[PDB]
């Protein structure tokens, strides 16, 4: 297969095929299926050597995960593309892999044709001859102590559509089928003691035709707002490499994390300074809050159990991205080992972002004034996880900051509610017979920093009143306050939470350098405020399977391939065992001061559904920012042409 | 004078003149000057009666504040415009009023010509013949126990420009002159024990000509991004009344609070439902963190001591607002009693705001999909407070939410730093010989709610784990969590702070109504996270003068004219006494449950300066949101034409 331009480029359709052919041969005569075929990124050290020390081009490797009929668990390994050969392989019989769209799509037809499920539909008020009106979102079983990882299992959240164009979510059924993914048979059905038959109300729909019938008619089309860039865009791409407003970075993508930003640097007037080696979302967990059975099984780790890549929406059609867009496609392997493509998986573009900065002199009534508008570069993707959509926006700014914006939209995870049943404290009745359970949306931002070079550290920064009292010579008027910096020496020290009491922020800095003006080390500060405490209790399924979610910040030593905090194979893992973040933390004694570190940030929101969220919910925003603090010696955007600028002398001169 | 269209319209230039003429007559033969001439808004009850009960048009009143030469303090009163007569008047001899641009502009020339100040400049390294190069930002003295309110005083933060086009902030002087505003003489100069002469370095400038000399040259002009609305805008204004996407409200404006949004309602498919009666910023306080003398005097309450109206920038020229803009002008009175106008004080426009909502069905690979873009309505203003600029954005959204965005920009408040002096823990050395002190920016959002009608209440909402333990029948897997609602019965109960531990939010609801689906009362939830604790200690000047800043939330009974939390006349008030918020709180026993209430929210940021903030700082964002929760029975924006929408049947039908 042909080598890619960049060592970090995703595998090409050709590499994917080359890889699967190679694997198929190695397992000649075996009935195998492909779960994952993806780039095994080069070692950090080797990449940097290649990039800045004229070192050799790293070997082009493919990581694969396959299933073999009649064999428990999975088999994984590495394929060396240059020599078309398996160079590493092993079997993991007590593990279950990520669920692909193929894995998911087959489940619905099998429950529709299962006698037991059918009987349950009839009991629920649905004629056995109308099973084609029964639907289901096939989820991982998450984890169920009755089966462990002994069988690859899915749990089906069953719904009903009276018409194929309805939004099924207003009509959930009360039971839950457990399906053997690689046997295609229902092995058990969780049935509640309290039975609730199908809602007899009409579906809560949202397409225009439905709206016209529900309310009067649609609103008149609104006067258009057109955005044009007649002279082109200011950013430049060379393959997957981006260059914009002094930023230079590589836009990668994979089945699991979706967008992966690597080798990020800023051109400080000729001095090209590294910022991050790699940054992305490494895991998620959406824990529901009803303690009732079998709702404990609702705490999807979407990234690790489905993949933000595999689930990504093709962005072109929807008009998801406005303006002069540049797209990237994604390529994966299918069960058969053939490359599959999702067109326009990532969308890139720049847009106006308000004021960058402004200042006027009151002396001549603001005649003396300078105003510079801000423009941002946005690398985006949007993925669907059954009922919900996650809109991801990586944003680069002209003040050197990098921001991650997320918008939650889509549809509420709903369960059935009896006519006189109280949605209790665990959920909300958002429509007759519909219970939308409380749940949190937590994300794990993985940052591999290289702040102004190698050798980094992290610290918590808390605002505090001077400890001296009001009236003391040291704090006569009691207004004194400072920022207390606690730099993490050991892993244990980094396990910290956001604290509103100190308006806490965290710094990722380079202790080996010093800002010539402030005398502080150069840094990027994490300013993140939407940091929910993990509500599920210690020892809970949720807490055990997502060890990283317990703290807002987790800093561990760097090691090649420390990507996924809940383990490499998340589905059906009980949470017991030393793996993922639990393994990286170890006894918490390892050094993380002035070395190669990994910074995992947990953030997100706690969602208590309200009717406004139904039947389709308005976007809910989440954001975090990484700001350069003491990184530059002055505002880095002053050499950007102002939108307006009048000097005091010019103001005078102007009559 | 001619009556305005709307009872809430600001006084017209004609009304202002009519008012001052009337006042001048009442005080015939007296040497008086005008400090404030502004609308005295009609009583809440009368306005509502006029608006919805066919009641009489309220009397058109003007509130005034004047100074009389040789008389201590001020005189204030009300003028009935219809009968051109003073209907209420009184003298406040122990109070000092807001400082107008006129009040401020004269100070600089008086320090330049003061022998003592000159001597100090010479001592500081500035030839007495170069006083024209000496400048100063005239601040309120804030409060100084040496003079109280006995004399109207200003404190001058002295700076030096080697050229009139420089940004003086890189060159502060070490001393501080105290000036008698209404005597135009320096009465004292605070001189430090440690003397620091003028920085001999070059000014840290930021205009293009300066940048070309500092770095290579400016960056090339970037390819334009043009925004056009060929068919006009979707919003409609009738005078100061706005109608947009079902929202209807009145855009008011005054010298102090700047923009004032009133009589806000949402047209819920024919049912016009009130939301807020009035919402605005009622006060601010920017407390600095150096305990050293005379820096305690730096804690400007900008809104009450200068006025977000009086300080507002004319928005046209700067290209501050992009797109098809609609402007409003502001009118005030000058010292002489003559109307003054600031053109384009408020700018209004609508723009794209990303996705409103989206959802695709994985069953046909997202062929089945609906996407609706969001557009927002923005009412904005930008004001300059000496060195800093505050960019205010009131934003209305298509999901029924209202958001307040603020962007801090402008220049750091700087003081001189000795060559070998440590900016200590109280500030940052952002440039040679420049110390930018730590400080917080706190705002007081005043909300007079009328959530779906009259009779409102407020409550804190905290997310919590079920109190039942892991393994109990009630919480077998320990994932249970709910939202604990503590509704405030008494004023005392409302004094609460944001708490990250419970991801706290506050609800303003109508206990007299119930959402037919959720069974909860209709409400607007305050989702605000940038809520710094007040760092200045209890009993401190800061804490005493800004009683409202101690808590994130303060809810008091409504009373006509309870607008300004730090009192009507803020400058030089010691903070002792029962007035403002301290008065409204009283013994904290008054009822605030299901009645007419006022909700004051304290929010903002804590700023620890970094070199990136100098010599001009990049915009720093602050935001808070009011979301309808249980207000509607379903997503209110579903009748907006989707940007794209394919039904499942249409997807099939499409080959
Ligand atoms: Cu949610
Ligand atoms: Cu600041």
């Amino acid at each position: 297969p042909a080598r890619p331009a960049h060592p970090l480029d995703p595998l090409s359709t050709a590499e994917i095929k080359a890889a699967t052919n190679t694997v198929k041969s190695y397992f000649a005569g075996k009935k195998i299926s492909f779960n994952t075929v993806t780039l095994r990124e080069p070692a950090r050290k080797a990449y940097i050597q290649w990039k800045e020390q004229g070192g050799p081009l790293p070997p082009r490797l493919a990581y694969y995960v396959i299933l073999e009929a009649g064999k428990p668990g999975v088999k994984e390994g590495l394929v060396d593309l240059a020599s078309l050969s398996v160079i590493e392989t092993r079997a993991l019989e007590t593990v279950q892999p990520i669920l692909t769209v193929e894995d998911l799509c087959s489940t619905e037809e099998v429950i529709r044709n299962d006698p037991a499920v059918i009987e349950q539909c009839v009991l629920s008020g649905i004629p056995a001859n109308e099973m084609h009106k029964v639907y289901c979102d096939p989820w991982t079983i998450g984890y169920d102590e009755r089966w462990g990882t002994g069988k690859r299992l899915q749990q089906a959240l069953v719904y009903y559509r009276s018409d194929e164009d309805d939004s099924q979510y207003s009509h959930p059924l009360d039971f839950c089928p457990i399906v053997d993914t690689e046997e295609k048979k229902v092995i058990f059905i969780d049935i509640p003691n309290r039975r609730r038959k199908v809602s007899k109300h009409k579906h809560a729909n949202f397409y225009p035709k439905h709206m016209i019938e529900k309310v009067g008619a649609m609103r008149p089309e609104a006067p258009p707002i057109n955005v044009t860039q007649p002279e082109g865009v200011s950013f430049k791409m060379t393959g997957n490499v981006m260059e914009w407003s002094n930023f230079k970075f590589h836009i990668g993508f994979n089945y699991r994390e979706g967008i992966v930003l690597s080798d990020v640097s800023y051109n400080d007037h000729g001095n090209v300074r590294p910022i991050f080696h790699r940054i992305s979302l490494s895991e998620m967990i959406v824990p529901a809050g009803s303690p009732e059975f079998p709702h404990q099984r609702k705490h999807a780790l979407d990234i690790g159990e489905y993949g933000a890549g595999y689930m990504t929406n093709p962005l072109s059609l929807g008009c998801d991205c406005k303006g002069v867009i540049h797209y990237l496609d994604a390529h994966f392997s299918d069960r058969a080992g053939d490359p599959i493509t999702v067109k326009n998986a990532v969308c890139i573009h720049e847009e106006d972002d308000g004021l960058l900065f402004k200042h006027s002199d009151f002396r001549d009534n603001f005649a003396t004034s300078l105003v510079t508008r801000a423009t941002k570069l946005v690398v985006s993707q949007i993925f669907t996880a059954a009922n919900y959509e996650y809109c991801l926006y990586w944003v680069f700014m002209q003040d050197g900051a990098i921001r991650l914006d997320i918008r939650l939209t889509g549809i509420l995870n709903t369960y059935i509610l009896g006519d006189d049943e109280e949605a209790g404290p665990w959920g909300t009745r958002v429509y007759p017979n519909v219970n939308a359970h409380n749940h949190q949306h937590l994300f794990s931002l993985r940052i591999d920093p290289r702040i102004d070079g190698d050798g980094n550290s992290a610290a918590a920064c808390d605002a505090k009143s001077s400890p001296y009292p009001l009236g003391s010579p040291e704090n006569m008027y009691g207004n004194a306050f400072y920022s207390e910096k606690t730099t993490f020496k050991t892993v244990k020290d980094s396990l910290t939470n956001y604290e509103s009491a100190t308006g806490r922020s965290w710094d990722i800095f380079n202790p080996n350098k010093v800002n010539p003006y402030s005398g502080k080390p150069p840094s990027y500060k994490l300013v993140s405020t939407q940091c929910p405490p993990l509500l599920a209790k210690e020892g809970s399924l949720v807490a055990k399977r997502a060890p990283w979610a317990s703290h807002s910040v987790n800093v561990v030593p760097y090691k090649d391939n420390r990507l996924y905090p809940s383990g490499d194979h998340v589905p059906q893992w009980s949470g017991d065992g030393v793996r993922g973040m639990r393994e990286w933390i170890g006894d918490g004694s390892e050094n993380i001061d002035n070395t190669d570190i990994l910074f995992f940030h947990t953030f997100g929101i706690t969602h208590f559904p309200a009717p406004e969220d139904f039947p389709l919910m308005p976007a809910e925003p989440i954001t975090l920012m990484l700001r350069p603090r003491h990184f530059f010696t002055e505002n880095p955007g002053l050499d950007i042409q102002p939108s307006y600028a009048m000097t005091t002398s010019e103001a005078k001169r102007a009559v």
